[PDB]
């Protein structure tokens, strides 16, 4: 029966490449060796915007992160709709799985762009450092540090795009999202996704023992930082006197 | 097969210490919850009257919470005894044995508490009593919602149909976690958890053969345990600042100390 598990592994990987432009393999090449722009202080921030083409002082960084998250949701939605059985679910269930899922996949693939010294920005064309992300006014000065502590641990598992492709699918098909209407089949697809993930990590990582069990424990983490960032997204709602400009622009970021 | 036999010896050793460390197991709790015995029948507490009459074995809202933390201290004592029997735990650094226990005990307590709970209430007083879920939820604020997260997780967790032999290994995996803040020597802990995870995977393969992917579905429940600890922690901070005379316990207040 593992013939179908190997089929599903490459089907999800091929769709992973089409839905996501900047893959982990191409981000690892940029982080080590061609070079992009480096934003390390306040001068290189303004210097960046000139020759980088952004699409939007301390709030300009956060608003750009929400612009990138909106583009990410579209890539995650298109990728999820290619998972076998996803589009054949209840349309309300598909909306719910994506609603409570995109935040966890955003940080999983964000780690693919992070090391211990910074993160890539604007499709690998730039690079914001770690210390510059702790030198902003509150509460911006400490909303990326939990995500850097997580990216260090998660990337230590040292997975590739084919492992991540299956791992992304399992997070979307989580059958415990509040408000589901047909919890059965969602757990059915996630059951075969977990089999394909268990098989994938054995054939690609034969030396690392219980990489499948250690990967599932990172989900326990993942949600703890998603629910922590959610409660931080309402500190920006109540603080800063510059987080409400064009009303049509507020509707996009929901 | 010779290496899988080494994992069976580990599984039987953990189950042996489990029986010897926790007096009330899930096997005995299910014999009490389901009314199949004429001798292990509990006195049900459902209102104020059944409370004062069942006082032979056990402010109302405060008195209920005092006994909850009294049993929590009883639980930590049993968890520490069982952790010492896990192979390698006592061989680690003494600072790490305290940190693995500091963040691990509550995730263990809510796991085994689910063995004493059905959808209608919780076993209390060593199985002699049974406090209803409605009465626990009918307590005044902020105590009227102190138990619903525990109950909602139990009916979800008990669906896995795990017995004490599977629970023994899953308890050991939670204690020997490398993801806990303050671990000085992380790698020697990850080696022990790797051995416990191999034993748990084989245990569920043999004890639950028809149940597919029970190993992955069980490891996902650790995400539920974290949110209960965080919601619990948030709730004590409100009680500490409202009931100013409400005093804790050396075992509990030092676990919540900058958790
Ligand atoms: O004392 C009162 O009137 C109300 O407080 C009570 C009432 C009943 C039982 C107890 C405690 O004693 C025990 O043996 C026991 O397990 C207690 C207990 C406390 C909280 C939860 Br949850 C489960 C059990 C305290």
């Amino acid at each position: 029966e593992s013939a179908d598990l190997r089929a599903l592994a490459k089907h999800l990987y091929d769709s992973y490449i089409k839905s996501f432009p900047l893959t982990k393999a191409k981000a690892r090449a940029i982080l080590t060796g061609k070079s992009p722009f480096v934003i390390y202080d306040m001068n290189s921030l303004m210097m960046g915007e000139d020759k980088i083409k952004f699409k939007h002082v301390a709030i300009r960084i956060f608003q750009g992160c929400q612009f990138r998250s909106v583009e990410a949701v579209q890539e995650i939605t298109e990728y999820a709709k290619s998972i076998p059985g996803f589009v054949n679910l209840d349309l309300n269930d598909q909306v719910t799985l994506l609603k409570y899922g995109v935040h966890e996949i955003i940080y999983t693939m964000l780690a693919s762009l992070m090391n211990k010294d910074g993160v890539l920005i604007s499709e690998g064309q730039g690079f914001m450092t770690r210390e510059f992300l702790k030198s902003l006014r509150k509460p911006f000065g400490d909303f990326m540090e939990p995500k850097f502590e997580f990216a260090v641990k998660f990337n230590a598992l040292e997975l590739d795009d084919s492992d991540l492709a299956i791992f992304i699918a399992v997070i979307i098909l989580s059958g415990d999202r509040p408000g589901l209407l047909n919890v059965k089949p969602i757990e059915d697809i996630q059951d075969n996704l977990l089999q394909a993930l268990e098989l994938q990590l054995k054939l690609n990582h034969p030396e690392s023992s219980q990489l499948f069990a250690k990967l599932l424990q990172k989900m326990t983490d993942l949600r703890q930082i998603v629910t922590e960032h959610v409660q931080l997204l309402q500190v920006i709602k109540k603080t800063e006197t510059d987080m409400s400009l064009h009303p049509l622009l507020q509707e996009i970021y929901k």
